[PDB]
C-alpha cells in the first residue's frame, strides 16, 4: 500500500505532509476548519554574495603542514584556527497559506492520507451530514500548487483565503488572485549563534525578494475581495493555484542588481497554464510524476492501520510492506525535492518552515548532500540527480576562487557547508574537525563518474562530466605532498568530525594523511583515469593521476583488528562517535570488498562493530548499507528496528532521541531529508550489489523477508534488475540489457556469464 493514512489533522510540522515538485514545496497539515500550508521556493535563501574566502590563511599552511610532521599536534590545531571562514546563509521559508473553511458543526469519519503513486494528498470528513473532500499536489510541468476543494452536495463550499509570511512582505488582492510578495534577511545569523540582532533587513544590500501568487477558481456563487486575501461563501466547489518566484539571478549576482522580475515569471507560469483545470492539472501532474516513481516496485509481501501505529507496530510486527512503503517514499522524496533544472534537495529537501532552520537547511558536503543521490543511481532517477551535477558545475568560479586563495593551489574545491550562494569555503570560527574539508567537492565528483557508470551519458560525460572532474584532481596534485617515507599525503587532513587526542577543550583533528582523504583521492584519481580511457584523452594526465596513485599512504590494520581511520593507530573501542568516514570505501564506492582489498573488508566489520558498542537519523540508514556490503542480513535486521522507533513530535533536539516522526520523516534531532534518501540507498544494497564486478543478487536478504518481488533496479552498466524471491531463496531473476556488452552474475555460490545480451535474459534457481 503506497498510502500514508492518518485520522487527525497535524498538530505540528513533524505531522504534516510533504508535497514538491523540486522547485516549489508545501506542507499539508489537513485541519479542519482552519488549515494552513507551509510555502516553500527552493531560491528563496538569505543573504546575498559575500566574499568568504580567507587571504591570510595561506601564510598559515607551510606551519600547519610543520606542526603535523614535527608530530605537535596541538599546535597543528590551534593554527587550524586561523585558516577558517564564515557561516552559510540560511533557507527562508516562503510563508502560509491559510484556509479557514467556515462550517459550524461536529466532523466526524475524518481520514488524511499521502499517495506517494500519484503524488497526491487528500484530506476527508463529513460535517452535518455533508461529506467533504480536498486534493493537494504541486505540478512540475505547470510549475504551481493546486488545491481542489469538493463537497457532496451543493453550495457547501465557504471560506476565507489568505498568505501571511514570517519574512518582509505584503499582501493584497488584485483580478482574481491574492498576491504575496516580499524580501529575504539580508543577512541571517544560524539557529545556534545567540546575537543582538539575528535577522537583517539593510536597505542598501538588500536580499532575494520574492513574488506569490494564488488564484482563487470557484464554481457557484459568488466570491469577493475580504482584507487581504478573498471571501468565498455557498459555492459548488473551490479550485486554488499558487505560483511563487524569486528574482535570484544566480550566485554571482546582487539581488539589488538583478535583471529578474518574479511577478513576470510568475504570470507567465500562469499564461501558459491558460484557464484552470484541475482534471487537466491533475492528469498532467501525475503522468509527470509517474513516468519517474513507476521505474521501480518493490513488494516484499503483506496494512490497513494508521501509519503513525504502523511506526509504533514495527518493534512487534516487523512489517516487511513497512519497510516496503518507505523505500518508495524515499523515491518520492527526492523527485519531488530534486529534478533537471532545478536546484538541488538542501538538509531538508525544499521543504523548511524556519527563518532560522538547525544547521542552516544547507548542503554539508561530508554528509548529507550525498546519501540523497545514492538512490538515483541504482532507483533508475537520472534526472533528479542532473540537478546536483549543475549545482556541482557552479561551484568551480567560487572554488577555484577559494583553491588559489586559501591554499595557492589550482583547479577547485568545496568544503562541508555551502549555500545557494555557493561558500566553498570553510564554516565560521569553530572547531577544525568541523571547519576544514577541502576534499568535500572531491566526493561530489564521485556522483558525477557513478552518473555515467549507471545511465551511460557517453555525451555528457565528454562535454560537462569529466571536466568537472578534470579540474578537481589538479586541486589534488597541489594538496598532496610527500612525507619522510616517499608516500602521497595530505596536510592538513581530519576524518571527518572525529578527534584522536585530547587537550582539555582541544578536540585535537588536525592529522596527516587520514584514511578519508586518501579514499575520496584514490576514488577521483581513479574514476578520472577510466573517464579518459573512455573519452580516449590525456594520456600524459592520466599517468601523471596513476603514478600519485601507486603512493598513497598505505592501508593499516589497528591492534583491534580494525581499519585505522587515522594515519596510525589512534582507534579507540569506546569511540561512539557518529562519523565513522573511514568505511567511505564499504558503502559509498568500491574499494573495501571480498575480491578487491579483504583485508580492508574485514577490517571494515571490526570498525563498524567498535564504533557501536549512535542511532543519529542518518547514522542507523548508513549502517543499513555498511552491513549489507559487508554481506550480514542479521545486523541489517536489527538496523531497521532502531530506524523504524517511533519518534513522538516535538522531539526537535539532539537528546530527544528518535528515529521516525508520523509522518515517516527521518527525525534524527530535526527533520532530516538525508535519512529518508539514504534509506532506499541501503536496502536496495540488501538486494542487489554491482559494485565488484559482478551483479550480486540478494546477497543480505534478511531472514524475514522469505517472499518478495522487486523490479526496475540499476546496476554498472546500465542493466536493469527484476528479481522475485520466495521463502528466503531466490525464484527468478531478469537482467535487461545496458550500455555495456559482458555481464556476470552472482547468487550465493553460483556464478553466470554472458558474453553479450541483447535481449532480457532470465536466472533461475
Amino acid at each position: 500500500s503506497l498510502l500514508l493514512r492518518y485520522d487527525r489533522s497535524a498538530a505540528n510540522w513533524n505531522e504534516a505532509l510533504p508535497i514538491g515538485n523540486g522547485r516549489i514545496g508545501g506542507m499539508v497539515w489537513g485541519n479542519v476548519s482552519e488549515e494552513i500550508i507551509d510555502l516553500n521556493e527552493e531560491t528563496l535563501w538569505s543573504g546575498h554574495p559575500r566574499e568568504t574566502d580567507n587571504p591570510n590563511a595561506k601564510q598559515h599552511l607551510p606551519q600547519i603542514r610543520k606542526a603535523v610532521f614535527d608530530k605537535n599536534y596541538e599546535r597543528a590545531n590551534d593554527l587550524a584556527y586561523k585558516i577558517q571562514g564564515t557561516y552559510n546563509e540560511n533557507y527562508q521559508p516562503l510563508g502560509q497559506l491559510h484556509l479557514s473553511m467556515s462550517h459550524a458543526g461536529e466532523s466526524t469519519n475524518y481520514a488524511r492520507a499521502l499517495d506517494i503513486g500519484n503524488a497526491v494528498s487528500t484530506v476527508d470528513y463529513e460535517v452535518d451530514g455533508v461529506k467533504y473532500h480536498r486534493d493537494y499536489f504541486v505540478s512540475a510541468p505547470d510549475n504551481s500548487m493546486c488545491i481542489r476543494l469538493t463537497a457532496s452536495e451543493p453550495g457547501k463550499i465557504s471560506c476565507r483565503l489568505k498568505m501571511d509570511s514570517p519574512l518582509k512582505h505584503v499582501s493584497f488582492s488584485r483580478g482574481n488572485s491574492c498576491i504575496m510578495q516580499g524580501q529575504a534577511p539580508s543577512h541571517a545569523d544560524r539557529a545556534s549563534i545567540k546575537a543582538d540582532q539575528v535577522i537583517f533587513y539593510d536597505p542598501k544590500e538588500e536580499g532575494l525578494s520574492f513574488y506569490s501568487q494564488l488564484q482563487v477558481v470557484p464554481e457557484g456563487g459568488r466570491f469577493w475581495k475580504y482584507e487581504n486575501g478573498m471571501r468565498v461563501e455557498h459555492a459548488d466547489s473551490l479550485v486554488l493555484v499558487f505560483s511563487a518566484a524569486t528574482n535570484f539571478d544566480g550566485f554571482d549576482v546582487f539581488p539589488r542588481k538583478s535583471r529578474i522580475d518574479p511577478c513576470k515569471v510568475v504570470k507567465e507560469t500562469f499564461r501558459k497554464i491558460g484557464p484552470v483545470d484541475f482534471k487537466e492539472l491533475q492528469k498532467r501532474h501525475i503522468a509527470d510524476y509517474r513516468t519517474l516513481f513507476d521505474r521501480v516496485g518493490i513488494q516484499l509481501g503483506k496494512i490497513s492501520k494508521t501509519t503513525d501505529q504502523r511506526i509504533k507496530d514495527y518493534a512487534r510486527d516487523e512489517d516487511p510492506d513497512l519497510v516496503a512503503l518507505t523505500f518508495q517514499y524515499g523515491r518520492y522524496m527526492l523527485i519531488s525535492s530534486s529534478r533537471p533544472g532545478t536546484l538541488p534537495a538542501n538538509l531538508q529537501g525544499i521543504w523548511n518552515p524556519l527563518m532560522r532552520p538547525p544547521w542552516m537547511s544547507n548542503w554539508t558536503n561530508d554528509l548529507n548532500t550525498q546519501m540523497n543521490y545514492w538512490l538515483s543511481w541504482t532507483t533508475n532517477l537520472p534526472e533528479c540527480e542532473k540537478a546536483l551535477i549543475d549545482w556541482v558545475d557552479n561551484l568551480r568560479p567560487n572554488g577555484r576562487k577559494t583553491a588559489r586563495t586559501n591554499y595557492g593551489a589550482k583547479g577547485w574545491l568545496c568544503h562541508n557547508t555551502t549555500d545557494l550562494w555557493m561558500q566553498t569555503a570553510p564554516a565560521g570560527i569553530e572547531r577544525p574537525r568541523w571547519c576544514i574539508l577541502p576534499l568535500g567537492g572531491v566526493w561530489l565528483c564521485q556522483h558525477l563518474w557513478m552518473h555515467y557508470v549507471f545511465h551511460g551519458d557517453r555525451e555528457f560525460l565528454e562535454k560537462r562530466s569529466y571536466p568537472i572532474m578534470r579540474e578537481a584532481a589538479e586541486f589534488c596534485l597541489d594538496w598532496l605532498i610527500k612525507d619522510s617515507d616517499g608516500y602521497y599525503v595530505t596536510c592538513p587532513s581530519v576524518s571527518p568530525e572525529n578527534w584522536f587526542a585530547t587537550a582539555g577543550d582541544k578536540q585535537l583533528s588536525i592529522s596527516k594523511a587520514s584514511t578519508y582523504d586518501m579514499q575520496l583521492i584514490r576514488d577521483l584519481f581513479t574514476n578520472c583515469i577510466q573517464a579518459a580511457k573512455v573519452l580516449n584523452t590525456d594520456k600524459e594526465f592520466s599517468a601523471k593521476l596513476q603514478e600519485r596513485m601507486d603512493h598513497l599512504y598505505p592501508q593499516k590494520i589497528g591492534q583491534y583488528g580494525q581499519l585505522q581511520e587515522w594515519s596510525e593507530d589512534w582507534d579507540k573501542p569506546e569511540d561512539q562517535h557518529r562519523h565513522i568516514s573511514h568505511l567511505f570505501g564499504l558503502f559509498p564506492g568500491d574499494q573495501l570488498t571480498p575480491n578487491k582489498n579483504p583485508e580492508g573488508w574485514k577490517g571494515a566489520r571490526q570498525s563498524l562493530l567498535m564504533r557501536s558498542g549512535a542511532d543519529t537519523g542518518w547514522s542507523i540508514n548508513w549502517k543499513i548499507g555498511w552491513w549489507a556490503r559487508l554481506h550480514d542480513a542479521e545486523q541489517a535486521q536489527n538496523m531497521l528496528r532502531k530506524i523504524f522507533r517511533f519518534a513522538p513530535s516535538g522531539n526537535t533536539l539532539s537528546s530527544q532521541k528518535g528515529g521516525r516522526y508520523a509522518n515517516l520523516l527521518n527525525a534524527g534531532p530535526p527533520f532530516q531529508i538525508d535519512g529518508v534518501l539514504g534509506f532506499t540507498a541501503g536496502v536496495v544494497e540488501l538486494l542487489l550489489q554491482s559494485h565488484d564486478g559482478f551483479i550480486h543478487l540478494l546477497p543480505a536478504l534478511p531472514k524475514n523477508w522469505p517472499d518478495g518481488r522487486v523490479t526496475g533496479l540499476k546496476a554498472r552498466g546500465g542493466f536493469i534488475v527484476d528479481i522475485e524471491w520466495k521463502d528466503g531463496k531466490l525464484l527468478e531473476a531478469v537482467i535487461h540489457p545496458g550500455h555495456e556488452k559482458e555481464v556476470r552474475v552472482h547468487y550465493q555460490d553460483d556464478v553466470h556469464v554472458f558474453a553479450k545480451i541483447e535481449k532480457p535474459v532470465r536466472i533461475t534457481r
